[PDB]
């Protein structure tokens, strides 16, 4: 019932994004167009583009669906479109390769619909034990599964982590102090980037509580 | 010949992005889809999405062209596509409104090709004196023109700032100490986020020097 959670800072994102770009430099892959996987790849896409000198970034939104009875997972491009990237070297970017389901779909999608000369894949992180497909480049190998909390995800991640606690509670409990204590117990996070009272307020606004 | 340059940190981006989101919360605009203007809007787009709870982000790349003899400016969507966003509330996001040429184009483009129920515009910064169009939301009003150096633009911006200095001189064996001095004199930057020796190396790699 504990979940391993790792808080990632902006300094780490800069550091990881730069290291990722350096691998691509060293490999002398000449990137013309970066395709970001939305939403997780937008930020790393931009930073890699800055270091490598890539002017053209596009994005595709990938949704993840689960069938209730079978527990079957399915990944889908939402708002799919076509453009002509023939004559271009494409780099697909996302934040993390977990199962590898996302970069697998992105790669197929891009090859069929953008028809680029070449395609490669890159993510900041790569979970060795979990990944069915290995991205062509990654900045950091992860050998033990954890949930990575990115700085562009602090609100949503904390909202979901709070929710996971609240639905266990047999009797409602507003004592923010209980909530904070559980957060430490369950997630190992003594100081959430966004304070839990702010998270609660926002959950109310959204009609989540 | 001096250029007013403002270095923007990540802490400022987080702060600005959040303030921008708060204005949108307060205004009770219910955003379904964020359309980011690439490349400048990708990062702010992501952060705003996190704070507001928006799952769908798309992007359009906007180029800026200048006619040599006439000095006529023209902004153009590159790799244009169409998708169906009817029944959706769209928020278009960019880093800065300078002339306003970009958000003007984006807005027209989006209404004509995505066909959303409603469209609004947002940027982190807005230059009052320069802007011919005004974004619906902005985090910070700028009353005196400056070049804003964003954290996702440090390499490219510094490369261009270095170049502007090098073309004034004839003597072609680059003195780094001279270069650093000029950087302070021309831009007011004593401590560039990326060290100029790294910038120079990268300019070489790209065949810029
Ligand atoms: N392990 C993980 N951490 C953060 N984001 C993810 N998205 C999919 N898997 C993830
Ligand atoms: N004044 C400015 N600062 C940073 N980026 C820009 N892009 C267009 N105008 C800009």
């Amino acid at each position: 019932q504990k979940i391993p959670v790792k808080v990632v800072t902006w300094d780490e994102i800069v550091s990881l994004s730069t290291k990722l770009a350096e691998k691509i430099k060293a490999d002398e892959y000449n990137v013309n167009v970066i395709v970001a996987i939305a939403r997780g790849g937008l930020v790393p896409a931009r930073l890699v583009a800055d270091v490598l000198g890539v002017f053209d970034i596009l994005s595709i939104k990938i949704e993840h669906w689960i069938e209730t009875a079978s527990h079957t997972p399915e990944a889908k491009v939402k708002y799919p479109f076509k453009v002509d990237l023939s004559d271009k070297n494409v780099l697909i970017i996302d934040d993390i390769t977990d199962t590898g389901d996302s970069i697998e779909l992105a790669r197929k999608y891009v090859m069929e619909n953008f028809r680029p000369t070449e395609v490669k894949t890159a993510t900041l992180q790569y979970i060795k034990p979990a990944a069915k497909i290995i991205p062509d480049y990654y900045a950091e190998e992860i050998v033990s599964w954890a949930w990575f909390m990115y700085p562009w995800n602090y609100w949503e991640d904390e909202i979901n982590l709070v929710n996971k606690i609240l639905i266990e509670r047999k009797t409602k409990d507003i004592d923010i102090n209980e909530l904070k204590r559980n957060f430490v117990e369950s997630y190992g996070i003594e100081n959430p980037p966004i304070s839990l009272d702010k998270i609660l307020t926002e959950m109310k606004r959204r009609k989540i509580v």
